Formats: structure tokens, sequence, C-alpha cells
């Protein structure tokens, strides 16, 4: 069960949409694409302690 999350730290989007992926690396890609489709572009940080990223805008 590899469900990675993503906290959005910016005016665009705001939550932790959980998604499954081969590893956190792919999750960051799925998260880094899901953000563009909405307009989320800023910073990015992965949390290996909570399996959650952090996309700022």
């Amino acid at each position: 069960m590899t469900t990675f999350k993503l906290i959005i730290n910016g005016k665009t989007l705001k939550g932790e949409i959980t998604i499954e992926a081969v590893d956190a690396a792919e999750a960051e890609k799925i998260f880094k694409q899901y953000a563009n489709d909405n307009g989320i572009d800023g910073e990015w940080t992965y949390d290996d302690a909570t399996k959650t990223f952090t996309v700022t805008e």
C-alpha cells in the first residue's frame, strides 16, 4: 500500500489528496503534474516521515 499525500502550501488548491504510486518519487511526479493541471507552481518538499510532499506556489 504505497499511498502518498501532498499538502498544498499556496493560494491555489489546499488539502492532502492521497494517491497510490510505485514509490514516493513517482508520487512527486503525479503530484507535480496534478499541480500544473490546476496552476500549482512554487516549491516542493517530500516528507519521508509522513510520506507527504509540500507543493508551495
